[PDB]
DNA sequence: TTTGATTTTCTGCTGCAGGATGAAATCCCG
DNA sequence: CGGGATTTCATCCTGCAGCATCCCCGA
RNA sequence: GGCGCUUUUAUCUCAUUACUUUGAGAGCCAUCACCAGCGACUAUGUCGUAUGGGUAAAGCGCUUAUUUAUCGGAGAAACCGAUAAAUAAGAAGCAUCAAAGUCCUGCAGCAGAAAAUCAAA
């Protein structure tokens, strides 16, 4: 039996309970609002229910729509105002958003600055730096840099972060007094959206307090990103400046003329970023055109320059809402293309004989292109021209007329058909793509004749037409729908947002979420005896800051025109988790409601094959009781080898290191190897291939395939976490992850983001572990991953590039052929090497000795040491691939013993073995030696090998 | 015979940062 | 007066160390 | 690629709600040339292509009546008991079980896809 909540119940039972911390673990519940569509779906059941709930009233829906619209307008207005202010003065704004220290840090300041890092804007006076050194629990001291003015009204403790020349450190959302400047009537600011946008209809307090943090979070995040990147840009500039001289030196070494353009300094806007990147791109283009190709120079001798990447933007106001109509762009294309009839006509009708053959070169398709199921419209146009030439001879005056007429007919038919389809309700994706492609082909055929006469005019037309082509191709899949949100700061009587329910002597309670934001609405509260429940009365509870729970009664009327009433809909599992759980009771106070939102968003429906706006309610819950982890002590161990071909391979061993035959294979025999998450890559590749095949046809995949990959990946990671946690808890053990840097993954050519699932698995497993209050260091740990995939299990030797160099020097030719030895073990040089360097794309293999004999053609007596750098690079490469320990991803071969086994399993066992080693004593002795500056990793390799075969001799009896 | 640079556009998925407000004070206000 | 309705404000804490670890490559 | 069946529950020692998903579970249906795209050419078009937009499909059975032929009244003749099929209708158990869910706001980076510009292999 594998059920996650069963494991949670066992973990709860076998431990004690205690209260949570200041801010306990948090979890979010997402349900749906009762809409008449759900009612109709419920009424179509084969077994109709007896008590069908009532849907939302028409009165509340208009209130929700109006209030969400006003909310969006107000947020946009505030963002616009602050965008203008930032565009006026950056430094002032970023100095206005700083987060001061809590007003309890009044310990005696000891050393002031020995000074003008920043300045508070109220008095426009520079802030002076003050330091303080503290010793923590672990004894490591750190110094805090603070900013304080000389004016008593401005003597705050704004924190600073030093640099090796200072930075702010933290931007808070509640630092700025938003309410007193943009809501209250005393302020004379010209922008009062509640007074202006809202029409003086909504309550001031809650709406203003919500809008405050909603804007402040975004602006603080943007400013933090800007302050973080301002230093990385400086580092990139200083690094890239030196490289220019090296490129200049290499180009000048052959008398190359290099363009004279300078590098602008560090920009503080987005336009200077664009100019600097344009300069860098120009330099890179010149280098590629002149150095790498013509002079056959490698990239590492003349390394390329870098760009300035990652520059942020101010929220929501720099988004270019390129709202254009499809037919308008079509009309522009048709009007502009019709202008250039006569010039192209003259050009084609007044050409010579053999220049025509080279002119129509882009109009012939290769045989490889021809066979691939379909050819492009341009090539089809070229074939049409070829047919006209074969039909009518050399009379090229009339051929342009015939081509123009035929393309006119084709475009006219496409336009008529497209218009006719989208008249009623139909939308065709493929037809629009075909029309755009034919328009592009016609444009190219017309404009080819001006590519040399006037380049400036021709280039402007090129940019115009390519922008038009891109927009025409991308519009029929552009998404215009955007979310709409409604914050609710907190669930207390202050904010006037009720979550109420009723009682019948048991937890069976009817749900309702009530919002009172408009003026004139009535909604009261009444304090009651804790157990004075009455029939047909709605109840609720109000949490207290001190930790008391107040059973608090709510009374109101369902017919109030200024109220909003929301009934919810969910499942039994959700209710058992949050609403009426048995261990965590919001009635008692073990669970506390924090806040929530109201979300309307897109959703796919298979019945209509469309996306329709639907309402959602997100509620956040914070736990107030956690478990104790003082009574836990795992003994056994499991290693995990994360990857893409197999998302999870696990192996279990005892503390002694002996594998445990406690898992049943597909044949029912005991073993120590399991594979979780298999066959997932095939589903992902199927989804991706469907996306590609639909993208080739019409330029984009319909909304049916929009979110399949994310859902499948999330299911994989959640089930994998459940399985791993089950295997841990039921076997009395502890997991061992490999130490991998965050965001690790392969960035290549056939890579997709759905498969980068290492950090996601680790984070999810930590989250599900920490929800019960346990530290991640108890049921989880990470250790070194070095040499884990290079270590043999039978002989223990780890292959190193240093060994390759040693073995290569020994190799020579004998009567039997080329031979070599390793540690007294003779090797035979007779093999074949397979590989796949795209391009030709066919199975090609190479002989080993013959190529080595062929390599011996350019040398006498096969003196390998005398070979040049270029030909020696081939020499070790051939031996590296033929003697590789991983010729195939799932198959491993050893060199010193020739062992054959699955690759991941051995590495998985080596993970646990390494985790055991790192807490052994041989590691300590290595630490003592290396402290003297001997940063020789080969000593670590030697220590690894020595410790490994020391242990293998007695406890690790090899499998036979 | 595809390729490595650059340009145009559309998409989705991940990796960062922010945060998950109630208490106390006035000011009314019929 | 009592009960809303708008108005400020401020807030506890300090993972424990070595260079690959899932990558894959011409006639 | 779709069509009717929905469970299991992760709380067996105790209860609610329908939500968003994942898939491993039987049975059945994917035909038109109305419009477009495409390939080959007798070529300002003709044929095939079902590649897209539309248009019919998608469960057992009994019960009820009708229609074709048969065993039934030898008769084959109404009326049906049944035999095989088709038409129409309503109850009918539904042929279907097994697991998960922390949100949102804003940015940036990657890869997917066609198209445009230079040179070399």
């Amino acid at each position: 039996i594998k059920r996650i909540n069963k494991i949670r119940r066992r973990l709860v039972k076998d431990s004690n309970t205690k209260k949570a911390g200041k801010t306990g673990p948090m979890k979010t519940l997402l349900v749906r609002v009762m809409t008449p569509d759900l009612r109709e779906r419920l009424e179509n059941l084969r077994k109709k229910p007896e008590n069908i709930p009532q849907p939302i009233s028409n009165t509340s829906r208009a209130n929700l729509n109006k209030l969400l619209t006003d909310y969006t307008e107000m947020k946009k207005a505030i963002l616009h105002v602050y965008w203008e202010e930032f565009q006026k003065d950056p430094v002032g704004l970023m100095s206005r958003v700083a987060q001061p220290a809590p007003k309890n840090i009044d310990q005696r300041k000891l050393i002031p600055v020995k000074s003008s890092g920043f300045a508070c804007s109220q008095c426009c006076q520079p802030l002076y730096v003050y330091k303080l050194e503290q010793v923590n629990d672990k004894g490591k001291p750190h110094t805090n840099y603070f900013g304080r003015c000389n004016v008593s009204e401005h003597e705050r403790l704004i924190l600073l972060s030093p640099h090796k020349t200072y930075s702010l450190g933290k931007f808070g959302q509640r630092a700025l007094d938003f309410y007193s400047i943009h809501v209250t009537r005393e302020s004379n600011h010209p922008v009062k959206p509640l007074e202006q946008i809202g029409g003086n209809s909504c309550a001031s307090g809650p709406v203003g307090k919500a809008l405050s943090d909603a804007c402040m979070g975004a602006v603080a995040s943007f400013l933090t990103k800007y302050q973080d990147i301002i230093l990385e840009h400086q580092k990139v500039i200083k690094k890239n400046e030196k490289r220019l001289a090296n490129l200049k030196d290499i180009a000048s070494a052959n008398g190359l003329a290099f363009p004279k353009i300078t590098l602008p300094p560090q920009p503080h806007t987005k336009e200077g970023i664009e100019a600097y990147n344009n300069v860098v791109a120009q330099i890179v283009i010149w280098v590629n055109l002149n150095l790498w190709q013509k002079l056959k120079i490698g990239r590492d001798e003349a390394k390329p320059l870098q760009r300035l990447k990652g520059f942020p933007s101010f929220p929501l106001v720099e988004r270019q809402a390129n709202e254009v109509d499809w037919w308008d762009m079509v009309c522009n294309v048709k009007k502009l293309i019709n202008e250039k009839k006569e010039d192209g006509k003259v050009f084609w009708q007044n050409l010579a004989g053999y220049k025509r053959q080279e002119a129509l070169l882009p109009y012939l398709s290769s045989e490889e292109d021809r066979k691939k199921g379909k050819k492009f419209a341009r090539y089809q146009f070229g074939d049409l021209l070829l047919h006209l030439e074969k039909k009518h001879g050399e009379d090229w005056g009339k051929v342009y007329d015939e081509a123009w007429e035929r393309i006119d007919k084709k475009v006219e038919g496409l336009s008529k058909h497209i218009k006719l389809e989208e008249e009623r309700r139909s939308e065709d994706a493929q037809s629009k793509a075909a029309l755009t492609d034919w328009l592009r082909a016609k444009a190219s055929f017309v404009i080819e004749g001006l590519k040399e006469a006037d380049k400036d005019e021709f280039c402007r037309c090129e940019l115009k037409l390519q922008k038009w082509y891109g927009d025409l191709r991308g519009k029929p899949f552009a998404i215009e729908a955007e979310n709409s949100i409604l914050d609710i700061s907190g669930f207390s009587k202050q904010y006037n947002c009720a979550f109420i329910w009723q009682k019948d002597g048991v937890k069976k309670l009817n749900l309702y979420l009530i919002i009172n934001y408009f003026k004139g609405g009535k909604l009261r509260f009444k304090k009651i005896k804790p157990e004075a429940f009455e029939a047909n009365r709605f109840y609720t509870v109000i949490n207290k800051k001190s930790g008391e729970i107040v059973p608090m009664e709510v009374n109101f009327n369902f017919d109030d025109p200024n109220l909003i009433i929301l009934p919810l809909a969910f499942g039994k599992r959700q209710g058992r988790e949050f609403i009426w759980n048995d261990l965590l009771s919001l009635e008692t106070g073990s669970l506390k409601l924090a806040n929530g939102r109201v979300i309307e968003k897109t959703l796919y429906n298979r019945r209509t094959r469309q996306d329709e706006p639907a309402l959602f309610v997100a509620l956040t819950f914070e736990r107030r009781e956690v478990l104790d982890s003082s009574n836990i002590k795992p003994m056994n161990l499991i290693g995990i080898a994360r990857g893409e071909n197999i998302p999870a391979v696990i192996a279990l061993t005892d503390p002694e290191g002996c594998p445990l035959s406690r898992f049943k294979d597909s044949l029912g025999n005991p073993t120590h190897i399991l594979r979780i998450g298999e066959s997932y890559k095939e589903k992902q590749r199927t989804i991706q291939a469907a996306k590609e095949v639909e993208q080739r046809r019409a330029g984009g995949y319909s909304r049916k395939y929009a979110s399949k990959a994310k859902n499948l990946a999330d299911d994989m990671v959640r089930n994998t976490a459940r399985d791993l946690l089950y295997y841990a808890v039921t076997q009395d053990a502890m997991l061992i992850f490999a130490n991998l840097s965050r965001g690790f993954g392969r960035q290549g050519k056939r890579t997709f983001m759905a498969e980068r699932q290492y950090t996601r698995m680790e984070d999810w497993l930590t989250a599900k572990l920490a929800y019960e209050g346990l530290p991640s260091k108890t049921y989880l740990s990470k250790t070194l991953a070095q040499y884990t995939s290079k270590t043999c299990s039978n002989c223990g030797f780890t292959i190193t590039s240093a060994d390759y160099d040693r073995v290569l020097e020994k190799l020579k030719k004998t009567a039997t052929g080329w031979m070599t030895t390793i540690n007294g073990k003779e090797l035979k040089v007779e093999g074949q090497i397979t590989y796949y360097n795209r391009y030709k794309r066919q199975n090609v293999v190479k002989d080993l000795s013959v190529e080595l004999d062929r390599l011996s053609e350019e040398s006498v007596n096969n003196d390998i040491s005398s070979w040049t750098k270029g030909r020696s690079g081939e020499a070790l490469s051939l031996l590296k691939k033929r003697f590789s320990h991983r010729p195939v991803q799932e198959k491993f071969v050893c060199l010193n013993c020739g062992f054959e086994t699955h690759a991941a399993e051995q590495a998985a066992l080596n993970i646990a073995r390494s985790w055991l080693f790192l807490r052994s004593q041989e590691y300590k002795k290595y630490q003592t030696n290396k402290t003297t500056g001997n940063t020789d990793k080969r000593a670590f390799v030697e220590t690894w090998q020595s410790f490994y075969r020391k242990k293998l001799k007695e406890v690790w009896k090899p499998a036979v």
